[PDB]
């Protein structure tokens, strides 16, 4: 791989700055040598400074932990890709045609309910921020829509699949997805920042706090911190660190976390748009010198994360913004994998 270029990460955080995120922050794990750049603040009123140790909800992130799981029960014997969800969950979906693979790479054509939930940020997030769901309950949501494809036909995002996921994982385990997330992940990689405390509304330690971004241009920022993340659970909650996530992807990336089969399943890509895949609960990125990366974004109120690995995980890299609902700062963080993959130009 090409050097890291630090001089290119700093001008990306400067950049997401000047275009609204209070703090931005980046770390490289690069085979041992650490890069880690950091600008701006964790909170806006207070001041305090954003530093790469702070903690963070790493949203839409949280799927690959989910993922991880449910290989594991692959490599187990208590799960099959191919079966029906309903034959695990019977009576949950109106098509026992949709199978676990299909969820697992957004191909089942569950609704996603969070776009009823969100069709106004702001006031979403007022609506979703203290209540606690059940599982059924956000399906139930999703199903008051009609599925908008056939079961494995069409690549569909849907935070309901890794809603079906959570359930899954309970239901063949007797176990809660906190536990399940503990035992397989956290504590075999010594995670110390990584955390699934739903439906707990704060976030232990040292952290970053969120800020969304209103629907109108130029309206105050509103602090989303403190939030069940009820509304998402195995598909958004888990807390983490960009030393954290670059371990995970890390181990994830070179054979630590399943068996070589199932890591091969995990990554069978189905097309989301010509420089992008999708896995089991896992993203491929094809970078601009031709390099590809995997791991996954995140996008919960407040925080914007990128984390991917090469392919062998030898090279892990981790951004946070502390926004969310600015589009500006979302594509300019996605240059930091230019820069610590690529190098410079």
């Amino acid at each position: 791989l090409p050097a890291p270029d630090d001089t290119g990460l700093q001008a990306v955080l400067h950049t997401a700055l000047s275009q609204g995120a209070p703090g931005a922050m980046v770390r490289v794990d690069d085979n041992g040598t650490i890069h880690q750049l950091s600008e701006g603040v964790a909170d806006r009123a207070t001041g305090r400074a954003i530093t790469t140790t702070d903690r963070f909800r790493v949203g839409s992130v949280t799927k690959s932990f989910s993922a991880v799981v449910l290989l594991q029960l692959v490599d187990e014997g208590k799960l099959d890709l191919d079966a029906s969800v309903n034959t695990y969950l019977p009576g949950l979906l109106p098509d026992d045609r949709i199978t676990v693979r299909q969820v697992m790479s957004h191909r089942s054509g569950l609704y996603d309910y969070t776009n009823d939930m969100f069709a106004q940020t702001v006031p979403g997030f007022e609506s979703v921020r203290n209540k606690v769901f059940s599982y059924q309950d956000l399906i139930t949501l999703s199903l008051k829509h009609g599925v908008t494809n056939a079961p494995g036909a069409a690549y569909s995002y849907s935070n309901t699949n890794f809603v079906v996921a959570g359930m899954l994982i309970e239901k063949l385990t007797g176990h809660s997805v906190a536990t399940e997330y503990q035992n397989r992940i956290f504590t075999p990689l010594n995670l110390t920042d990584t955390f699934y405390v739903h439906p707990d509304t704060v976030i232990p330690g040292t952290h970053a706090n969120g800020y969304l971004t209103p629907d109108e241009a130029g309206g105050a920022l509103v602090d989303s911190t403190e939030q069940t993340v009820s509304w998402a659970q195995s598909a958004g909650a888990v807390i983490s660190s960009t030393q954290d996530l670059d371990t995970f992807f890390s181990a994830l990336m070179s054979g630590q976390l399943m068996s070589a089969a199932q890591l091969a399943q995990m990554q069978q890509w189905t097309t989301v748009n010509s420089t992008q895949g999708y896995g089991l609960g896992l993203r491929r990125r094809d970078l601009s010198c031709g390099i590809s990366v995997y791991g996954h974004t995140g996008t919960v109120q407040g925080y914007y994360t990128y984390a991917f690995a090469s392919k062998d995980g030898k090279r892990s890299v981790t951004a946070l913004a502390n926004t969310s609902n600015n589009v500006n700062v979302l594509n300019t963080m996605a240059r930091t994998l230019e820069s610590a993959f690529c190098g410079k130009p």
